[PDB]
Formats: C-alpha cells, sequence, structure tokens
C-alpha cells in the first residue's frame, strides 16, 4: 500500500496489489515512452510519459467506480471490482511503444503492412505477461480476486470483446465496461486532457470532480449506462472544447506530425540492423518486438538514442535523419487533403501512398522529377475524421514547387479534396 | 527569429543566433538529462529535463537585462550585452551529466577522487565544443558580438572569474549576477528550477518573478553596482525563501529520491569498466572519462541508464542488476542521518573512503553479524536576506527563517535483512561518535 504524489489528482492511493503490479519491468517500462512522441521536439513543456498517465487512469478508474458504489449500492459493486476497474485503468497503456501513438498508427503499418497490431491488443499481452513474469496472480487471490475470471474483465476493459459479448463480467453490470474505455467519455481520456493541458501551458476548464461527484447509472434502452445530470452540461461542453484545442493546438500540430514522420522514417531505415533479445535469446528487430513480451519489454523511446549514438555505418542512414532533427532541418510541408465521402485510408495501405503520388502525372511538365522515397504521406486520423498530409524530403524550392504539383494531380486522381 | 512555447513562461522569443546555438547536438542532448536526477522515480510528475529548464534561463536572463536597461540608460546595456546574457542563461547548464548533480555531485568523485570536476567547468567546455562544432562565430559578428571578449563574457557568467572579469569591465558589474549569483544566492537560474520544479512536483510557488523583475534596480552599495530589489517586494522575497525551502525539503532532499540516486551511481560504477563512449578521433572513453573529451560527453546522458538496464553482456549483470533492483523497489535501506556540526565538512576527494570507515566502526557491543565497506553507502548531501539589499521609491539610488544545515550525511545499506540492517545501525552510531558528528535520532 503506497501514496504517490502526483500534480494533476495530488495524493494517488495505490492498494497493495496495484503496487505489486506497477513496481514491475513490465510498468516501469512506461517511463520511456514520451506521452505525445515527438511533440516534446516542438513543447517542451511535453516531457511526460506514459507512466505517470497511467498513474492516473488507474487512480481515476477507481474513484469513479468507488463513488459509483457509495451513490447506488444496489448496483452491488464489490471491492473485487474496484481493484479490477483499477488495474485496467492502470494497465491500458502497458502495449503502447516507441514514441507512444506513432508507433502503431505509423511505424508498425509501413514496417509490416500484412500485420493488425494495435497498441491496446499488445497492453493485453503485455498485461498477461506482466502477471506471468512477476507471480501477480497468488497475490490477487490473496486479496480477493478469482484470477481467470477478473484477468479476462480486465483485459475485456482494455480491447473490449472477442447480444452480450463479455465473458469477465455479467449484463448487470455492463457499466463497468463504460469507465476505462468507453460515448467517447472515459476516465483515459480525462487523465491525458487535464495532464496534456498541464504540460502544454493549455487552460483546461473540464472539472472530473464534478463529473464524479454527479455520476449515476441509470437504465436507457433496457441497458445501464453511466449518466451525467440535467444541468451539468456545461462542464460536458467544456471538456469537448478542451478535446479540440488539444487536438487543434498539439496532436494535429503541423511540425510535431513532420517530426514523428522523420522518427518514423529513420526507424524503418534502422529496422534491419538493431537487434532486441526477447524471449529464450531470440534476436528481433524493431519491428517484430511486438511478436515477443520478453523483447517487447525493452523497446522505448531509447531505440531513438541507440541510433543518434550508434557508430556502426550501417545505421549511418537513419542516424543522418535523427541528426537532421537536432540541426531542424526538417521535412517541407507540401500541403493538406481529406478523402471525400466516408472513405478512409486503411493503415494496410499507408505503404503504398508514396508510390500513388509519386505516378501522379502532373499536367504542366515540370524540370524536376521526384522519385516516391522522397515523398512522405501523413495521414492523420482523429478518432473532420481523417486529414492526409504530404511533406518532402527534397529542400530545393525547384523540388518543393514539384512536389506540390504531384501532390495536387493525386488528389484529383483520388477524387480528393483539392489542395488549398 | 523562433518563438517556443514553454508552460511557465508562455512564449519565449528567440533571437536567431540563439535559435543557432540550441539546434546543435550539444545543446539539443539536454533533452535526454532529467532535471531532478532519480527524483522522477519518486515524483511520477518530474520527467522534465535541462533543455526546457535552460531555454527559461535564457529566457530570464533577457528579460531582466532588457529590463534594467530600458528604465537605466545610465548603465549602458548594449544589445550585444542581452544577447551574452541570454546565451549565458542558455548555456549556463550544458555541462551536466547523466541525472544532472548526481553526476557530479557523487559519481564522478566516487569514480575519480583526483579530479576536480564541475559541471560549471562541464558548461564551459561544452560551450566551447559548440561553439566550434557549429560554425557560431561568424553567426556572432554577423548579430554584432565580438567573440573572442563576448565568449570569455559568456563564459565567466557560467563558471566564475580587485576585479577578476575580463570579459566586461567593472562598471557592468551588474551582469555577472544575473545568471549566477554565488554571493546573493537569486539568479534567473534559481527562478526558473523554482517554478519549474513546483509546476511539476504540484507545490504552489507564490513567489512572482516577473514582478521582481519589474521593480529591479542597479545601485551603488558599497562601492559596486549591485542589483537590488524595491523594499516593498520583501513579501515577494519571502515567498521565494519559501519556496527554495519547500523545494530542498520535500524533493531536493527526499529520503528514497536521493537513495535512488545512490543506486544510480553504483550501477554506473559497476558498468564503467564495460562502456564505451566513441570520442573524437575514435578514442574509446568510459562514463567516468568522457568528461575529458567533450565529444563523448556530447552522447553521454540518461540514456546510459537503459543501455545498461537493457544489456546482456554478463560483464554488466552486477551493474544491470543494481537498476533492476530500482524497478523492483528492492532499495537500499536507510539507516540514519548525521551532520558535522562544529566539525570540518567532509569533502569530495573523501568521499570514497567513507564506507570503510563505516564499516570499520567499532560498536562497543559485538554483534553477530559483520558488515563490510561495500555493504554500505555514505551520502553527503550540500546545500550550497544576508545580502539582499533593498531601495526605496523616493530615493532610488541609495540602497538599505529557519536556516538548513551545511553539510548532511546520510548512511544506506544493501543488505535488507533485518539483523543485518540493526549492525549497520551500530556501525553508523559509532562512526558518528568517532568522527564527533551528531547523535543520530531514533
Ligand atoms: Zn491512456
Ligand atoms: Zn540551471
Amino acid at each position: 500500500g503506497k501514496v504517490i504524489n502526483d500534480p494533476i489528482h495530488g495524493h494517488i492511493e495505490l492498494h497493495p496489489l496495484l503496487v505489486r503490479i506497477i513496481d514491475t519491468p513490465q510498468f516501469q517500462r512506461l517511463r520511456y515512452i514520451k506521452q505525445l512522441g515527438g511533440g516534446y521536439y516542438v513543447f517542451p513543456g511535453a516531457s511526460h510519459n506514459r507512466f505517470e498517465h497511467s498513474l492516473g487512469v488507474g487512480y481515476l478508474a477507481g474513484c469513479l467506480v468507488h463513488a459509483l458504489g457509495e451513490k447506488q449500492p444496489e448496483l452491488q459493486i464489490s471491492e473485487r471490482d474496484v481493484l479490477c476497474v483499477q488495474i485496467a485503468g492502470l494497465c491500458h497503456d502497458l502495449g503502447h511503444g516507441p514514441f507512444s501513438h506513432m508507433f502503431d498508427g505509423r511505424f508498425i503499418p509501413l514496417a509490416r503492412p500484412e500485420v493488425k497490431w494495435t497498441h491496446e491488443q499488445g497492453s493485453v499481452m503485455m498485461f498477461e505477461h506482466l502477471i506471468n513474469s512477476n507471480g501477480i496472480k497468488p497475490v490477487m487471490e490473496q486479496y480477493g480476486l478469482i484470477p481467470e475470471e477478473d484477468i479476462c474483465f480486465i483485459k475485456e476493459q482494455i480491447v473490449g470483446p472477442l447480444l452480450w459479448p463479455y465473458k469477465g463480467r455479467p449484463e448487470n453490470k455492463s457499466f463497468l465496461y463504460e469507465i476505462v474505455s468507453n460515448n467517447g467519455i472515459d476516465v483515459d481520456k480525462w487523465d491525458y486532457f487535464a495532464r496534456d493541458c498541464h504540460h502544454l501551458g493549455i487552460q483546461n476548464n473540464f472539472d472530473y470532480k464534478r463529473f464524479i461527484k454527479f455520476a449515476r447509472v441509470c437504465e436507457v434502452d433496457n441497458e445501464l449506462r453511466i449518466c451525467a445530470r440535467d444541468k451539468e452540461v456545461g462542464n460536458l461542453y467544456d471538456m469537448f472544447h478542451t478535446r479540440n484545442s488539444l487536438h487543434r493546438r498539439a496532436y494535429q500540430h503541423k511540425v510535431g506530425n513532420i517530426i514523428d514522420t522523420m522518427i518514423t522514417d529513420a526507424f524503418l531505415k534502422a529496422d534491419d540492423y538493431i537487434e532486441i533479445t526477447g524471449a529464450g535469446g531470440k534476436k528481433y528487430r524493431i519491428s517484430t518486438a511486438i511478436d515477443d513480451m520478453e523483447a517487447y519489454t525493452k523497446l522505448t523511446d531509447n531505440i531513438f538514442l541507440e541510433i543518434l549514438y550508434s557508430t556502426d555505418p550501417k545505421l549511418k542512414d537513419a542516424r543522418e535523419i535523427l541528426k537532421q532533427i537536432e540541426y531542424r532541418n526538417l521535412f517541407k510541408y507540401v500541403g493538406e487533403t481529406q478523402p471525400t465521402g466516408q472513405i478512409k485510408i486503411k493503415r494496410e495501405d499507408y505503404e503504398s501512398l508514396p508510390k500513388e503520388v509519386a505516378s501522379a502525372k502532373p499536367k504542366v511538365l515540370l524540370d524536376v522529377k521526384l522519385k516516391a522515397e522522397d515523398f512522405i504521406v501523413d495521414v492523420i486520423n482523429m478518432d473532420a475524421e481523417q486529414l492526409i498530409r504530404v511533406y518532402c524530403k527534397k529542400v530545393d524550392r525547384k523540388s518543393l514547387y514539384a512536389a506540390r504539383q504531384y501532390f495536387v494531380q493525386w488528389c484529383a486522381d483520388r477524387n480528393f479534396t483539392k489542395p488549398q
């Protein structure tokens, strides 16, 4: 049993079972993955990592579930349920890789387009690896938990299911599944909204303690849901204003997103040569460490500096891109487009995108002809739901003018909105 | 030109010459050195690094020197002066090593007791290395700086020295109290890290630095021009000293935080024969010798912690297992604290000898368990209105708590079983008596 002091939430009280889960290599790993990935290179206040965010989610999940239980004792929320919701909140982000959403949002689709990987699935596998490598099951049993049922409950809270599709808890407790990851209103967003604003200097006027006070479980369409009070909607709209401010000012920051693609580019040029030893001694690459949780345990933002400090000549190309970040010679912005309709470019097809741009035939024939390797195509998703930006690695005014020509034509070819 | 958004100071406008100093590998290296060292392992909000703090000192040094310049043209503060004071503020911490004060405060004294190293000497050497590796001298001249004098002025502002300085004459005495004031203890460096640390630690800081800068003036105090605060800022100054006191007592001197610093140092010492950092000309350096070559030093950051932790080399297993104790939270055990009240203080050159002294103390009641030097950690904790001069608004040209102990000594034990901890306490009590240090409290 411990208290951890956090600048966002103050004193965070942790049950002994939560402390045993936290003080493992699988959890402490999150200290080395920056929350905003490459955003730190734009926002110096944004040095925070997934670890303290995870503590905050575990704390918030516990407060909300405990407050529901005290106000409504008929829900039959047990102290076993509370701990399991806290574990899910603590562990929901175990699966993130180097630079957070850059890794599963961009790097893995570009290195292995045929593989389906999410950080959430990663959190389930890391959670299983954490449980199994630290003898956590006996400590769960020691504190009232029933491992087989509750471990499944925790995983379903993180990833969802595989008519009532959940096995960890029955349908009369369906509201427990809305706490950690939802409506789009869960305690995970509460923590990172507040924490990101604190680190970015952005005012945040959503008050989570007030939403907890007035949370109750009601029935809607013969289903139990967490609902807020009547006139408490204003606090709600303040949360959505903070969501949009954060998305507009930080998450979609043009230079932030460029730098992430540069880091990804360096990881790709390094993926053949970095070795990470996993289970039994087997060796893995950055792109295959997701296949072995012992190797994944050792895959963090440190990969950036392993490349940057390396001397192997084979890592020269990767190294040179990171060096371009330090000297601030970044890829150059070409323009932005959106797919019309409800069409979404799928992660599977990211790698094909630069080729399509280089295959466009700009009407006027430009002096400079560019190759698919000179183009970056950055697909920015939100949950306008998809934006597409193109950057060019060639800096000369000549290549940049040509790069815009390929980009403009490519949008027409796919009938995307025309660049402005 | 460029602008950087910072949560403490808001928009930080950066002159193009500062931008060119910042966008170098020597400066960006500060992104990989945590401000509080091992404190992050006790305070999850304290993920911040020396990079963002150095931007803030650069910013604050500029605001103060510009404010004095605009309100007191008689001081002849040039736009060249402002830039030099900004550069010094930006570059004053370039010399920190992995985990900041742990590195020069503890690791180098224990690894090379014969060397005299400070991060401030490091900052000068790294600043020089930054200048010459990135062609900064021409960019200086392009903006009106005279490199030979101005580089000297910048270095003296960082490291220190009748008038002993050569970068500026004595009539600009006051420029040397902006970035680093050892005499007074009130500089813009502390203003940033007070505000920044409180922000990441959730400690309220009532010191309002902008208001203090607004009312700062240069006045002659005993034949020297010195920066002075308006007399009505005494309440704001109280708030600064209360913040200083809170930070030292709750954070800088935290018991678990300091134990973790010694564990990391212990791991570096166990790894030091086996890590190699490639310096200039391809020559190989170690964690402890990377200070002798700024090319190797550029690549020595907190990364070394994970290099050790993720290693598979059987030669790094001992170092690696210490770092794993941190992750499992099986830390060294606190034994007690003492102070050398009324005695000569312990010096860096003697840190290495302390564990053998403790283990050699002869507790008069013989005990079962015998402990050796290697089971003991001896952690020496140094802390450093005395000379703060005021002025009144009517005569604007004529000048007008609970002191923390100078040196604290804590002892930790690596044996965790409880008979050994009892024995460690007996050795420690006897050692304090042997050295006429204060008797430890229960
Ligand atoms: Zn999260
Ligand atoms: Zn500093």
